[PDB]
RNA sequence: AUUAAGACAUUCGUGAGUGAUUUAUUUCCAUGAAGUGGCGU
């Protein structure tokens, strides 16, 4: 009913983290690019969402669609409607799938 | 769907320009074209 899983994570190659981009904001990007040393958690939650909506075949490819609302549906169940924000940071629940 | 996706440390660039294997050095030093007469007593 409610299942628990240990994933265990291995970098295959050199892997990069994002950092803030930027001191300031507008147009500029940063000429030295730095990496953090572990990913936000919503980098977690989204790569479970990715890995899920690629088990079950749902997925967003080439220009743009609408995702035939039942489809949209399932979906929302499976994954959320979502992603992580902090506006809800308060909730008692996830709001995922 | 995750501070994400795309991005060759690449383009142009003669190891080239000036430079005498030249300067100094006697094929020279020593050396007899010389030696001897013979026989007919």
């Amino acid at each position: 009913m409610n299942r628990h899983y240990l994933i265990t994570l291995t970098p295959m190659d050199w892997f990069f983290f994002g950092g803030e981009r930027t001191l300031d904001d507008g147009k500029s990007a940063d000429y030295i690019s730095h990496s953090n040393k572990f990913p936000q958690q919503s980098a977690l939650l989204g790569m479970i969402r990715y890995q899920l909506l690629k088990q079950h075949n749902l997925l967003s490819q080439f220009p743009y669609t609408e995702n035939k609302p039942t489809e949209k549906e399932i979906m929302k169940t499976l994954i959320g409607e979502q992603s992580f924000r902090m506006t809800e940071r308060k909730a008692k629940s996830l709001g995922l799938g």
